[PDB]
């Protein structure tokens, strides 16, 4: 089956406030802690928009049909990086997730589903599952930022760990750290820095690293990637090569790997999302009805303000901030129900009758309670 998206969001309601301004009155404590205008925002939650990893998936599934499919796994793991191209999206943030606040998303155009909860508040953690028939992929995220006196380095602390449902391969990598810079003048954009690499558990690695930039050339959209497969095997070294704001191709045959999709129109007046972002909060015939009561689409405030209904925004934003405060002074913070603790840094999505998707089938919510 499929549905239509809108594929398109209200334009901006206000205009896009200073970090800076903010961080000289807050010299410590950095972003996720502090108390920031809901204008600050841009309207989806952190959950919504660690799920644009998973924007073009279909990476991962052309991954499982191809014999060197670190390529594409490659490709995957620094596609996420193009939703900063247009500049615009740089200048606000998503919404902090309220603890047990969970966010699914599912595309059966992509073949695939998935699901993410709040598990830590303090600090933050959240925790990611997706599925496809033929791969999942597993996340547990803490995202990090620190100046260093003139950028802010910003950092998704925590593992992604994709296995292969039709091999058993797996892969594993830490998202590449990125700089937000011109916070003092300018037009502020981000740019990936230093290097990361993918790992295989065939041995196989791949080493992406990014142009560097920090003074003439611009922002930094280059990068190369070496593809270097373990000794004994038929697998052969090669390279990769193309802008994160673009494409990505082999260096050798020049074939493309991989290209960005669209924008939503007239994006400077839209966060700068593509259409992938602008379908996150949409309730569609997939939503109605389904969700458990702590859906990101069923947020108050982030909906009011999508909605360029800015005064009530804000009213909400600083009553789910106190109502959660309310309940952890209280000792009656609520518990994760989807994923559990293994270890540190590291939940895994719960399975079972009480599963979030064997509860989504039979509406099975009665135990979940409101947090707004």
């Amino acid at each position: 089956k499929s549905v239509t998206r809108r594929n398109d969001i209200p334009e901006a309601a206000a205009s896009p406030p200073s970090l800076l301004s903010f961080l000289r009155k807050n010299v410590g404590k950095d972003l996720s802690s502090i108390a920031m205008p809901v204008t600050s925002n841009e309207p989806i939650s952190i959950l919504q928009l660690i799920s644009e990893t998973f924007e073009y998936a279909p990476l991962l599934t052309k991954a499982t049909q191809r014999p060197d499919p670190i390529t594409f796994v490659s490709a995957f793991a620094i596609s996420f990086l193009s939703i900063y191209r247009d500049k615009t999206r740089t200048l606000r943030k998503p919404f902090n997730p309220l603890l047990a606040e969970t966010f699914e998303l599912i595309r059966e155009d992509m073949g695939f589903r998935l699901i993410s909860e709040k598990v830590s508040h303090r600090p933050p953690v959240f925790a990611f599952f997706a599925e496809h028939l033929d791969w999942e992929c597993s996340y547990t995220v803490t995202p990090s930022q620190k100046f260093w006196g003139k950028s802010i380095e910003l950092n998704n602390e925590g593992i992604l760990r994709l296995k292969f449902k039709t091999t058993g391969e797996l892969f594993e990598w830490t998202q590449p750290t990125t700089i937000l810079k011109n916070l003092i003048a300018g037009e502020r954009y981000m740019e990936p820095v230093n290097e990361f690499e993918v790992h295989s558990s065939k041995g196989d690695k791949s080493h992406i690293l990014f142009d560097k930039a920090g003074m003439f050339s611009g922002r930094s959209e280059g990068f190369k990637v070496s593809i270097i497969p373990p000794p004994s095997s038929n697998r052969k070294k090669e390279t990769l090569a193309g802008k994160w704001t673009q494409s990505l191709a082999n260096e050798t045959t020049h074939e493309t790997i991989w290209e960005v999709g669209d924008l939503v129109s007239n994006p400077k007046k839209k966060y700068g999302f593509t259409k992938f972002t602008a379908n996150l909060n949409e309730i569609t015939e997939i939503e109605k009805g389904n969700l458990p009561p702590t859906d990101s689409r069923l947020r108050p405030d982030i909906r009011a303000y999508e909605e360029g209904n800015v005064d009530k925004a804000e009213e909400w934003k600083l009553k789910l901030e106190q109502l959660q405060r309310e309940r952890r002074n209280k000792g009656q913070d609520v518990e994760p129900k989807y994923f559990e603790k293994v270890s540190k840094n590291e939940w895994k999505y719960i399975t079972g009758p009480k599963s979030y998707w064997e509860r989504r089938k039979k509406h099975d919510w009665s135990d979940i309670s409101q947090l707004w």
